[PDB]
């Protein structure tokens, strides 16, 4: 596919929501608190898009990697990892 910068709208902090839901089922990092998906976000095509962002939980920044089916919209928690560098 091909790799661009997206918006932050309320498609993509839902992302984020789903990216900290999928972790708090794992336990990882214990049980976050969604706060905000920050810029830059980055979409690829694959049949479906990956997703790689930077995400605010609990006051502390993690990068969470995503896959989305197009045909079902169905989505995959691929990588959670934090804490990161601020963007």
């Amino acid at each position: 596919g091909e790799w661009e910068i997206i918006d932050i709208g309320p498609f993509t902090q839902n992302l984020g929501k789903f990216a900290v839901d999928e972790q708090n089922k794992i336990g990882k990092y214990g049980r976050l608190t969604f706060n905000k998906v920050i810029r830059p976000s980055m979409k690829k095509t694959i049949k479906g898009y990956e997703y790689q962002l930077y995400v605010r939980a609990s006051d502390k920044l993690f990068r969470a990697d995503i896959s989305e089916d197009y045909k079902t919209r169905g989505r995959k928690l691929l990588r959670f990892n934090g804490p990161v560098p601020p963007p």
